[PDB]
C-alpha cells in the first residue's frame, strides 16, 4: 500500500532496540515513540506532526532516566495520555539486574516491580518513579512469578470519569512444579491512577494484550498473543474487571508455537457503530513476518474482521498503533511503530485509512 512516511527511528545490528511504544499528543499533534533499550533502560524520541510536510520530524534519541529503579532493568514501556487533565503517564516493569538472595532460596520467587513516571509538560520532563506494585497488586503478588504491563499504549475509557485501564499479564505459580502460566487481565483507575483496582484474568495461557474501547453500551476489548494458531480476544462490560468468555479469532493468525505481540486501537469510525478498531500484527502462519492491517468496522465481534493488508515484507515481530487525527487526503491517520529485520531495527509507518483500506473509499 501506498504510506505517507516509513523510516527506521531505532536501529542496532545488535538488536539492542525492542518493544516499541507510540503515543499520539493530540494538542501537540506530537508522537512520543518509546523502546527499550538492551542496564536495560527506556528510550525516547520525540516526534512532530509538519503539517507543511505531512511528515513526522523526528528529533534526536534521549534516555528517559527518571524510568529506572536502582539496581534494576527497565522494560516494556506502556505509555497514556490523560485526556482530562493532559498529563502523560509512562508505566513499566523494573526487575532486577542480578538474581536477588530471594531468588536464590526461592526460584519462583516474584521481584517485578509495577512502575510509573509521569509528565506534565508533554514528555520534556519526567516525574521521579513511583511503585504501584503494592497498590496495584495487592496480595495476589506472591502468586505469580512476574508480570508485565502492555507493551505499547495504554486506554483511556469515554466514561464520566474517564478512567484508564492498562493492559497486563502475569505468570501464575498454580502448579509447584509445572512452569507458571500466563494469564492476561487488566488494572483499572477511575481517579487517573490515584487508586487502581486488578482485574480478574482471562483465558489461561495468554500473554502480552491491549485493550480497546468500542461501542456495541461501551465495552472494552481485550486482544491477546497466544501459543495457539489465532489470537484470544474478551470482550468486559465493567471496565475490564470482568471478561465475558474468552474467543479465539481465527480470522487473526498467530504463529505457534509462541506466537506475537500485537496491536490494537479504536477510532470513530468513517461512516452504523459509533468506533472502528484497527489491528498490527504478523500475518505469516508459523513465522514473524509480513505485518498486516486488519480493520473490524463492526467491533468486537471476531467473525467481522477483514482480511489483512500488507504493511511491510519481511521480518516483522512487534508493534503499536495510535491515532493521529485527521490524514491529508480527509481520512484517518495512523501512525505505526514496529520491529522489523530480524529485530535489528524499530521503524515508524504513517498512513491513512484510506491509502490502507481503498475500497472503503
Ligand atoms: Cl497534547
Amino acid at each position: 500500500l501506498p504510506v505517507l512516511q516509513k523510516e527506521s527511528v531505532f536501529q542496532s545490528g545488535a538488536h539492542a532496540y525492542r518493544i516499541p511504544a507510540l503515543l499520539y499528543l493530540p494538542g501537540q499533534q506530537s508522537l512520543l515513540a518509546f523502546a527499550e533499550q538492551r542496564a536495560e533502560l527506556i528510550v525516547l524520541r520525540r516526534g512532530d506532526y509538519d503539517a507543511p510536510t505531512h511528515q513526522v520530524q523526528w528529533q534526536a534519541q534521549e534516555v528517559v532516566a527518571q524510568a529506572r529503579l536502582d539496581g534494576h532493568r527497565s522494560m516494556n514501556p506502556c505509555p497514556l495520555y490523560d485526556a482530562q487533565t493532559g498529563t502523560l503517564f509512562l508505566f513499566f516493569i523494573a526487575i532486577p539486574g542480578q538474581v536477588t538472595e530471594q531468588q536464590q532460596l526461592q526460584t519462583r520467587a516474584n521481584v517485578t516491580r509495577l512502575c510509573q513516571v509521569t509528565s506534565t509538560d508533554h514528555g520534556r520532563t519526567w516525574s521521579s518513579p513511583r511503585d504501584l506494585t503494592d497498590a496495584a497488586i495487592g496480595p495476589a503478588y506472591r502468586e505469580w512469578s512476574t508480570f508485565a504491563v502492555g507493551p505499547g499504549h495504554c486506554l483511556q475509557l469515554n466514561d464520566r470519569a474517564r478512567s484508564l485501564v492498562v493492559p497486563a499479564y502475569a505468570y501464575r505459580k498454580l502448579h509447584p512444579i509445572q512452569r507458571p502460566i500466563p494469564s492476561a487481565f487488566c488494572f483499572l483507575s477511575h481517579d487517573h491512577g490515584r487508586t487502581w483496582a486488578r482485574g480478574h484474568f482471562v483465558a489461561q495461557d495468554t500473554l502480552e494484550c491491549q485493550v480497546a474501547e468500542v461501542e456495541t453500551q461501551r465495552v472494552v476489548t481485550l486482544n491477546a498473543r497466544s501459543h495457539l494458531r489465532a489470537r484470544v480476544q474478551a470482550q468486559s462490560t465493567n471496565d475490564g474487571l470482568d471478561f465475558q468468555e474468552s474467543q479465539l479469532v481465527k480470522k487473526l493468525v498467530e504463529p505457534p508455537p509462541q506466537g506475537c505481540q500485537g496491536s490494537v486501537i479504536s477510532f470513530p469510525s468513517p461512516r452504523s457503530p459509533a468506533q472502528w478498531l484497527l489491528y498490527t500484527h504478523p500475518t505469516h502462519s508459523w513465522q514473524r513476518a509480513d505485518l498486516g492491517a486488519y480493520l473490524n468496522p463492526r467491533p468486537p465481534a471476531p467473525e467481522a474482521w477483514s482480511e489483512p493488508v500488507l504493511l511491510a515484507k519481511g521480518s516483522c515481530a512487534y508493534s503499536d498503533l495510535q491515532s493521529m487525527g485527521t490524514g491529508p487526503d480527509g481520512s484517518p491517520l495512523f501512525g505505526c511503530l514496529y520491529e522489523a529485520n530480524d529485530y535489528e531495527e524499530i521503524v515508524f509507518l504513517m498512513f491513512t485509512l484510506k491509502q490502507a483500506f481503498p475500497a472503503e473509499y
